[PDB]
């Protein structure tokens, strides 16, 4: 493995890493605000902070498995105060696009430095993290579609409910 | 409903499961290339992943109970290390220091009268005590084994056989 | 043996539980039949929690009778009938709850004074069963409140409720 | 709709129902503790104590169903003192013909009244009723037959005990 | 790692189960040969004292697996001569009731000294010894309601022979 | 009938195998504890042994209770719970069996001079395995004198023994 | 093949368990006929009866196998007048103990004279008859605990039915 394709793996596990914990804090919003419990939305985010670690974890499988030694950085808190769940699903949306490009950017240093054994390792998380993004601008869009007048809240979450249900069956 | 101060105590353990997962990583990478020492590797990183798993565990009882959690900047762990008894030997007396914590919550949810809080935790405190447990064996084993001739290579068998064993 | 302290208090228990089963029940009837809209999913569900809390009852009997202990069983109070809404019987039926799970709490204290160990060992499925109710009814409270009254709030609230009683049982 | 005469009279039968119930717990008890145990006894009361809630539980589903307000009053202090086995099957056995002819009481209004949905329904009713009835009888019944001289008790408690056991 | 207190009370507790398998067989050879035999109560407190030394190795296992030093002590001669069926009984349950207590007091010790991985473990044996008292009381019971008059002594040694039967 | 002296032999025999049992409780205990490293090979091995010599004592009870004959159990002295390595205390079990197939050819000697063929029929399935515990008792010891304690062999040893235990079960 | 001395203590013992089978027929009327009918013990001795004759056929079988004339005597006619049961079980035991015995002879014998083969034949006779003893022993001791006062007979009668019964 090159220099730079090892700085950005482990750059990477980081990124996942404190993914997770944002998640995790998004959650805890869901159920209990910035100090209604959306249980449909924090069940949802609880379950991506996990997939999260299980991609930190499928990374430093591969260092380990490259004999590359893995660097873990602090980690910083994660926001905890959000005002309001489209705010929250737009925070995650971006995000994600964040990750996604990150991604990207290891993908390209692979093909420049042709590092195609780790081209190829990567295709499995270029795939999910693409499916994820997805995922998130689809919900983002249906809470826009919902709106908030009356029950619009407790639609919206019954909505994530299912999709948390339905990607665990 | 929970106390001002059980709330606390389970948000400090949180961080404390999560920071216990990124040094058991740590470790785990000091295995595989800090000689390989793959049966090690494997069971520190298994049991990173099952300290992580701890703390979701407690992340849902908290949002079940809707007390907010509050994770916390953590420092970077440990990376270096002088072999493979003294890695052994900091991760056992850091699941002792775990053991303890747990302890404190327990007997402040006794104090406290917070019996569904004490109920909750028992699969805590016993699985806690499973590892603490496991950790001395292997330390132990390790120092039986001895480290002249191939020593290292039997004890690494010897740990890849109990990672083995654990998932299956 | 049991204690005399421990004695009375789960005599008292055995009687609290007959009581919260009637309450239960009378708090079903309101949503069937209430000064007005027949609530039907919050009926069954309140029916089934009433004969549940009268579970709890008859394996406390059992205890005792196994025991050798006497039962003194008091008058049952006849409940309270008339509610404001549904919000405020399911605000009730929380309170309700929280008293039982410090009543239940205070037994286990005394268990721990008294070295009852023993007592202590039986009690453990009935803190963590209460604890569970507790958090139910605590649930279905924050539901009502996310969805509201306005429109057909309270047929969303009562399917929702309704949805709940079904898969628990 | 129902009747407001038998509305009135469901009602109060499920308030009989109920205080029925806790009779049977307090003779269960002074089987157990009123030394020595009579369990069969003890089991047998308990367990009929149980049917009687289910009872009271199924006559407030109609109710519900008829969209009918179910009134619960206060249940009495059950008496908790008695002189003896075959006491105790004696007062249990006239409770029992009481909740018989208060069923009748109701059955007979209902014809009166031409309500045959309610009439139809309550015939799962009469008949367990008159089923329970007749247990009691024998059973005060055997009771008698055995005596208690010698190890008389013991066999009337073995007996019941029996009972109890082939009708769960 | 345990601490010293409860690692003696541990130890005392494997020894006390010890001693109670050994009078157990005492009392059950009493039960055969104390003419005629009471095999239904011989077999019933064999098969007791076979239980009670599974509790035993249950607590040595606990102990090793902990890395902490079983001592056993000398298991003073039981006694071997009783006075009947019912003062046989009342021994034992007697005896039952001080193992009882002698399990609290481990229990309550840790909790006060927080070693709450031994508490947890102990739940099995706080729970299996009070089915075990409860057990002892209700046939001492039996005896007594049964009597000793005519064949009493037969029917009490078939009663106990049915519970042994029962619980294999 | 049994005869006095019988009787007495057979005695002696339930309470040779409970003091046998204890010893080997004890030996199991110094194989995971004693003064330094753990065996839990051997340890989980003696265990097993001292439960199985428990059994056998439970047996000749059974066999006593059935043939109506007092059983007489005496103090059972505590064990010895200091030894010198893994050599030492598999020789010292090993001579500790050799005793036991002695006294209980010697009850099987007995048994044919007064004429009881029922206990001589009795005693066969203790003959065997006796003699079964006996031989391997021998064979771990000789195993452990050729592997010997140079390096890693203790290790070699008790993973030996720990095979052993676990195949008999 | 087998000594002269051997050959003639196993043809005593063939007629020996004719002798047998033919008394506990006898007993079996007694019990059935000898007003009142012991059926329980009627069916258990006349089943016993029939598994004397199977040790007859047994050790035959072994004599014409190992080429040796069988030499059937006559067989005296049996006790037909009792006292009472206890009496009747009593002469039983007494047998039993007298088979048992000329079993060990047989067996000794074997020894002193190197019959090894015909040693290790009998190892299942000296078995069973060992459990037939004690069998008659429990029964007859049995007896002796329920007594005959009351219904004493009848129950004593329900017991050794029930073992018949069971070993069947
Ligand atoms: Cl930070
Ligand atoms: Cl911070
Ligand atoms: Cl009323
Ligand atoms: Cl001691
Ligand atoms: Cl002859
Ligand atoms: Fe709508
Ligand atoms: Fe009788
Ligand atoms: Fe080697
Ligand atoms: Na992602
Ligand atoms: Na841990
Ligand atoms: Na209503
Ligand atoms: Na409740
Ligand atoms: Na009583
Ligand atoms: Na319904
Ligand atoms: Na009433
Ligand atoms: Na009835
Ligand atoms: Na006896
Ligand atoms: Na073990
Ligand atoms: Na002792
Ligand atoms: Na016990
Ligand atoms: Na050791
Ligand atoms: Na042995
Ligand atoms: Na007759
Ligand atoms: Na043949
Ligand atoms: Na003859
Ligand atoms: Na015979």
């Amino acid at each position: 493995l090159s220099k730079d394709i090892i700085k950005l793996l482990n750059e990477q596990v980081n990124k996942e890493m404190n993914s997770s914990n944002l998640y995790m804090s998004m959650s805890s919003w869901c159920y209990t605000g910035s100090r209604y419990s959306l249980d449909g939305c924090g069940t949802f985010l609880f379950d991506h902070a996990a997939e999260e670690y299980e991609h930190a974890k499928k990374l430093i499988v591969f260092l380990n498995e490259n004999n590359v030694p893995v660097q873990l950085t602090s980690i910083s808190a994660p926001e905890h105060k959000f005002e309001g769940l489209t705010q929250i699903f737009q925070k995650a949306y971006e995000h994600e696009q964040h990750i996604s490009e990150s991604i990207n950017n290891i993908v390209d240093h692979a093909i420049k430095s042709k590092d195609h054994a780790t081209f190829n390792f990567l295709q499995w998380y270029v795939s999910e993290q693409h499916e994820e993004e997805v995922l998130f601008k689809d919900i983002l869009d249906k809470i826009e579609l919902i709106g908030n007048e009356n029950h619009g809240l407790y639609l919206a979450d019954q909505y994530v409910k299912g999709i948390a249900k339905s990607r665990k069956s």
